[PDB]
């Protein structure tokens, strides 16, 4: 009964799904705390964008850099054939951008090449991965960049986390532990912004519902595995108060529609015992 009836509703939805379906979540201003296939390393894809937002931010914080100073960025860097609304736009590179327009395309919009930017400025992967580490919160490999992960299949699961731990860094986040005050702001609100995954965690939830968060997306395999579906961030209840979920789709053999629905669903479930 309670959280354990909740669980056990999860549960039971999953079982005729074909994936390995990871889910954590935790109540921002209360004790609330749920996990479902807890122990398993699911690949994040995207997602990890938001620990490398993190990284940059705190960088710059700790530097006292502006986050309206500019980098110049080669026309190397911006890589063809990968999701990148910063090559469209500047398809010539040798330009310099802001660290925010970076931010923004890398957040709100996933791009790659946004990312690998990004990586470079904070030194590289091992980087982001100490930084994570570093504020307590174990369970989270970060190896590969997104060109690193546009080669073989399986560099993708190289990038891992356990569902908790993403629960974990979001809540410490979300109370402004980690970063600067204009910082939170803006990576917050960033996450707002964004306009992807509309039928993920936000998919069943009334309208109005704010949800800051960040989404995750893999290919699918010649077997009809698709890699990662996943989506975590916070939720807004009907009485103001907050809760940070994350759930990870993997290695499913699932329909792209079904992949989003799970997650639609399982937060919906989640939304209806809270504000009960
Ligand atoms: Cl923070």
């Amino acid at each position: 009964k309670g959280t354990d009836s909740l669980k056990s509703s999860i549960e039971k939805y999953l079982k005729d799904k074909k994936a390995k379906v990871g889910v954590a979540v935790l109540g921002i201003e209360d004790n609330f705390k749920l996990n479902v296939n807890e122990k398993h390393h699911y690949p994040m894809q995207s997602t990890y964008k938001f620990h490398l937002a993190l990284a940059v931010l705190d960088k710059l914080d700790k530097e006292n850099i502006s986050i309206d100073k500019k980098l110049f960025v080669k026309k190397s860097e911006l890589l063809p054939n990968t999701w990148s609304p910063l090559r469209d736009k500047y398809p010539d590179g040798n330009v310099d951008l802001s660290i925010s327009e970076i931010l923004k395309a890398t957040v709100s919009r996933s791009d790659n090449n946004g990312c690998d930017i990004l990586f470079r400025f904070v030194g590289g992967t091992n980087k982001v991965h100490n930084f994570i580490s570093k504020l307590g919160v174990k369970n989270i490999s970060i190896k590969a960049t997104e060109e690193e992960m546009h080669k073989a299949w399986n560099v993708q699961y190289t990038n891992w986390t356990t569902p908790d731990a993403t629960v974990q860094l979001l809540k410490k986040f979300y109370k402004n532990e980690i970063l600067s005050k204009n910082s939170y702001d803006y990576l917050l609100n960033t996450m707002i912004e964004t306009t992807t995954g509309p039928k993920r965690l936000k998919g069943l939830l009334p309208d109005g519902t704010v949800v800051a968060h960040k989404t995750g997306s893999s290919d699918t395999n010649d077997k009809g595995i698709t890699a990662a579906t996943n989506d975590i961030g916070i939720i807004t209840l009907p009485n103001g108060k907050h809760f940070a979920i994350a759930v990870y789709v993997s290695d499913s053999s699932e329909k792209s529609d079904v992949n989003e629905k799970i997650i639609a669903e399982i937060c919906k479930s989640v939304w209806d015992y809270l504000v009960k």
